[PDB]
């Protein structure tokens, strides 16, 4: 048997040096620059985003990088060194939703999204991607490559949103718009705030009710894993790719309109405040109808006020009680959600009976990644206790990723 996988990080240099390459053996020309945005970990708030609750991503040191160049017709070339010679291209002009089939839909519907917000200077483009964001393993690959396109059109077209914060946030709806209407997948938008919004040593507490403006729903909560002498281990399960996603929304959708309310935010704020929680609760599941709506309710009103727990119980350096939480958002997922599969549930089971101070998935479910708050210098060991259990189990081999608070996206040549 190997030993189990560590994916490491490109370099600024590896990202900037392979993602031009591919550019010049694709195009010819020089790219005019390369930008790149990163993949991204949710600490805690799995299925809160679409429910205006709370969310703590970081961004993982895993990139995404775009070498890019404008053109002056609405043509649009993509290619991607998981398939270097493989060019997609498409057209910018007419261009409806879902009019662009694969791969190229991502950074082809960030061109579209943007003429469709008024746009009218963005025309087509010429790009080449290298990434080390794992596809499909619950990472946001789908977010680092539409971030990255979206702040590398922002800058050559002189669009002006991609220097501040609060700018970001017209990218970002840029980002979603083209994964949900071009690609056809329903995204939150958790994954896009990350990659554009999260900060070096930091996590990002998301406030996604839908009313606040870009200063207001966002915090910068220190996340310093060296402080408290901790790793955050991140293991891709690589469990089998899997409209159950479909289904938990809606759910969340009948049971607001059933409780008279916008969001299960308002329900779940209405909740946290009563002096008793547990009564408040109960009298908004006695008015659903059925038990699965129940189960999914009860977890977003818990994970909204898990976030808020963690945040706490991290700035006071307890980390047992950090862990606990974590544990508490895997057990809700598991149970109330049912978005997990024996993968997720073993590799978490693994982490805990292994020192973990709280292990999770991590990300939609259904498969992906989990994350466990370990000691420093024990990572590895848990790593390698998943993979010694997986292979008892016939399970694919997993494969881990170090992680730590890192940048979030940026331009990187010019
Ligand atoms: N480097 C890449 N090259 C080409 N396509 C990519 C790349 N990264 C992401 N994709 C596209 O995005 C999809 C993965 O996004 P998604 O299914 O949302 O998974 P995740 O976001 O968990 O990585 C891929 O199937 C492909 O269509
Ligand atoms: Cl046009
Ligand atoms: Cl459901
Ligand atoms: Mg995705």
């Amino acid at each position: 048997m190997t030993a189990v996988e560590f994916i490491e990080p490109l370099t600024h240099e590896e990202g900037v040096s392979q993602a031009t390459k591919l550019f010049v053996d694709t195009y010819g020309a020089a790219p005019e620059g390369v930008w790149a945005a990163p993949g991204r970990v949710n600490l805690i708030g799995e299925h809160t985003d679409y429910n205006a609750g709370l969310c703590l991503p970081i961004a993982l040191p895993h990139r995404t990088f775009i070498a890019l160049k404008p053109r002056e017709d609405t043509k649009v070339r993509v290619v991607s060194g998981v398939a270097p010679d493989k060019v997609a291209e498409a057209d910018l002009d007419g261009l409806k939703a879902r009019g662009v089939d694969g791969w190229s839909a991502y950074p082809t519907g960030v061109a579209w999204a943007l003429r469709q917000a008024g746009f009218d200077k963005v025309k087509g483009f010429d790009a080449a991607f290298v990434s080390c964001v794992p596809l499909g393993s619950g990472l946001s690959s789908s977010a680092a490559m539409t971030c990255s396109t979206a702040l590398a059109l922002d800058d050559v077209y002189g669009l002006g949103y991609g220097d501040s914060d609060a700018g970001r946030v017209t990218l970002i709806n840029a980002a979603i718009k083209s994964e949900n209407e071009m690609a056809g997948a329903s995204t939150g938008g958790l994954d896009q705030n990350a990659s554009m919004r999260c900060t070096e040593g930091h996590a990002l507490l998301l406030d996604c009710r839908p009313e606040l403006t870009p200063l207001e729903n966002v915090s910068q909560q220190e996340f310093d894993l060296d402080k408290y002498n901790l790793e955050l281990l991140v293991v891709d399960t690589q469990a089998p790719h899997q409209g159950q996603y479909a289904q938990r929304r809606a759910t969340c959708e009948e049971a607001a309109k059933i409780l008279g309310v916008a969001n299960l935010r308002v329900t779940a704020d209405g909740i946290s405040k009563a002096d008793d929680q547990f009564q408040a609760l109960k009298e908004t599941l006695d008015a659903l109808p059925d038990e699965t709506m129940k189960k999914r309710v009860r977890h977003v009103v818990t994970e909204i006020e898990r976030v808020r727990s963690f945040v706490r119980a991290f700035a006071q350096g307890d980390i047992k009680a950090a862990g606990r939480l974590f544990n508490a958002s895997h057990d809700s997922l598991a149970a109330d959600y049912e978005v997990t599969v024996p993968e997720l549930d073993i590799a978490v089971d693994v982490a805990r009976k292994n020192g973990a101070y709280g292990a999770r998935m991590t990300g939609g479910g259904f498969g992906g990644s989990i994350i466990a708050l370990v000691d420093k210098g024990q990572g590895h060991e848990i790593a390698q206790k998943i993979a010694d259990r997986f292979e008892k189990e016939g399970f694919n081999a997993p494969r881990a990723l170090p992680a730590f608070a890192a940048a979030s996206a940026s331009r990187e040549a010019k």
